[PDB]
């Protein structure tokens, strides 16, 4: 029958650390991490800022020769997976590599990539694209290069599900070990979007906050003046163990994973439903397979993007899930610092929600200057709040209408 | 404990027909659907030929205005999902849509959506990206948009593991229902890679068939004339589905999935190792899934890819796993006759699989004219083989040396 999981190591690329202290640190002083982007010239394009990673070393991780083959996201990824698996104090071994696997996914992938092998097949034909184009590229070779370089012979596998990849692919991983397929898993997720085309094809559909002249208050979730997600890049990365197994080794535990939730909206490519009844369905789901009392939770990791009809949603789902003890609990969108990373997001905001158990500490909302119509819960405006946090909830909700929930709680 | 998992619809577009019977019907008949790709200058590649898709009309599915914001792969899903639905006769309910989910991957994406939004961005500058660039291009739109069109509640996912992705994608599905968070699935997977950016990145590794004069001669699995795989576009999809749920409503029951296996080679990005060790051990926690001895295995719808390293790993694998059996089982690559549809290989040859148990035959391997040095199995070369089938394998190795084994058995 179905097996207990816990947290034993984590590991993280934010637009505020190139680790996850570093990156807590600037979560709980209220840091924004956004920016204008350097790294090419935006000045055509109506969004000119974001959340990069800042200094990046891939040599702290990779031979420049490996390095040079893969995309940013993977970098990313595999960065992560490192920390992740280090800090788990987790030896491979013959005895053990069957039972640990990988599952590290993207929304979007190695764009950057993509984008100037198809330049080099247009100015300049085939023969210049890359021979490392397809495996330096596609979105599994987290998953692939991480098993390869730590013999992990496990499940092996990679979700792609927009703005939902990190909070599915660390829950379906936890099913994983729950029922007995793997002893181990390092699950999250890795993006890097930040090329023409994913600034310009997020700025055609006019989904991007353009509040160019002030970078860092433009991700403001529940804000009456929010015009859009800002969009960031890195990873983030759990290590998964099952309970015993992390026992018998004297692993130190994070925290318990409790419940997983999904669901689809089955409403709008893009918009989420204005009452959000496919998040409800989703959190709910999430509480049942926790075995738990609603006002059992304390602290919700909201999706919180920053988008007019995103933001409503998930107050509207909230209050529908928690009733009254919708305005006991504290919620947080961790994205007003961060930005939105896409497929990661549900990846580091996992870790943040973890070590808002570990600390007990709610993240700010920062820029929640004016909240919106009916955003009258307690939202951490401004200012870390120390608090009791037994029971944490990370949400995410993507394009398809595809919703996940993970539930943590303190582990004894 | 654990329910058991029926299929009850298929669906498919392949090179050989723009649903099942008529692929099936090419497949039985030894029919390559392989050749020069048209409406597109191929003169400065190395390859020139794959598996198109032909004529395939959308507008039997969705309106020209829904498909004009859809790329190929995803409508290519869409088609074999609607197909699969229908044909399980399956009617969704207020009662029943939360129960219903949806798992459609691909393992190389929106190519052609990529191409033509490069294109305007290089030569018109970032505002004339179409808008529906990112929700009409990311992998997990087919279980979207399939989820708003049906009314879909249940698990909505879309997973991405190259070359293995619709076999892990129906196996996860599979495992959805056993565990009881949902009582039915859609999942495969879809593929349109045989575009510019796909002949000429998989081109640039020069792991493709060059056989210009003779591309219905490419794909050679096993034959020692063989030089790489055959670019193939297409999609599968299956309705699965628990076993009572589908008795309740005298549901047309094609077989049952009995097993499922996933390892990591944790060997090379590209290459399988020698002996197909990882293909064993995959195979092996697939039979031991099912339960079922080695020995009970009838058919093996083989990866096959017609590369040189690939074709004797499987060969060297299933010796391994079979020893005194390896003779008495047949194994055929139906790539000799579709070529490899990447993401989509697997479902397309889960499809097969559960045929060849219904009409107790074995599909050939064409093109089989010298089997290389150890390829001595029954490889079912030329023409199909009637014979006993109670037991199929559904093998897919992919990129990133992560695999995946389907175990289908007749049911009565
Ligand atoms: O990039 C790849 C690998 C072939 C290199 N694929 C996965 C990500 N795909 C994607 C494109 C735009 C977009 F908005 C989201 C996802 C494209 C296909």
């Amino acid at each position: 029958s179905r097996r207990r999981v816990v947290i034993t190591g984590m590991g993280m690329l934010s637009p505020l650390g190139l680790d996850v202290p570093s990156s807590w640190e600037g979560i709980l002083a209220g840091r924004s991490g956004i920016a204008p982007i350097e790294h090419m010239d935006l000045s055509a394009y109506s969004t000119r800022f974001g959340g990069s990673v800042k200094g990046f070393n891939v040599e702290e991780y990779l031979s420049a020769k490996e390095a040079r083959k893969l995309d940013l996201f993977i970098q990313y990824g595999l960065a992560a997976s490192f920390q992740a698996v280090r800090d788990s104090g987790l030896e491979v071994t013959d005895a053990n590599r069957e039972r640990i696997g990988v599952s590290m996914g993207s929304g979007i992938g190695g764009l950057t990539n993509i984008e100037n092998n198809c330049r080099s097949l247009f100015e300049q034909g085939p023969r210049r694209i890359s021979p490392f184009f397809v495996p330096g590229s596609i979105i599994n070779m987290v998953s692939g290069f991480l098993s390869i370089h730590l013999g992990l012979q496990g499940p092996n596998y990679a979700l792609t599900t927009a703005q939902t990849t990190g909070t599915h692919s660390i829950g379906m991983a936890a099913r994983n070990i729950a029922y007995g397929e793997a002893d181990v898993m390092v699950a999250g997720g890795s993006e890097m979007a930040a090329c023409g085309l994913g600034l310009g094809g997020f700025g055609a559909a006019r989904a991007l906050s353009t509040r160019n002249d002030e970078p860092t208050r433009a991700s403001r979730p529940w804000d009456r003046d929010r015009d859009g997600f800002v969009l960031s890049d890195g990873s983030g990365a759990l290590v998964l163990e099952e309970l015993e197994h992390a026992r018998a080794r004297g692993a130190r535990i994070y925290a318990e994973l409790v419940g997983f939730g999904m669901s689809g909206d089955a409403f709008h490519m893009t918009a989420p439903p204005e009452d959000g009844a496919g998040a409800a369905r989703c959190m709910k789901n999430a509480l049942r397979d926790a075995g738990l009392d609603p006002r059992q939770v304390d602290y919700i990791n909201a999706h919180g993007t920053s988008t007019p009809a995103g933001d409503i949603a998930e107050i509207a789902a909230v209050k529908s899930v928690f009733g009254e003890h919708a305005h006991a609990l504290s919620m947080s969108s961790t994205k007003s610092m961060t930005g939105h990373l896409l497929g990661a997001a549900g990846a580091v905001e996992a870790i943040f929600s973890v070590l808002a158990l570990r600390d007990q500490v709610a993240p700010p909302t920062i820029n929640l200057d004016n909240p919106d119509e009916g955003c009258d819960l307690d939202l951490v405006a401004h200012e870390a709040k120390p608090r009791k946090i037994d029971v944490a909830l990370s949400n995410s909700f993507g394009f398809g209408g595809t919703n996940g929930t993970l539930v943590f709680r303190r582990f004894a």
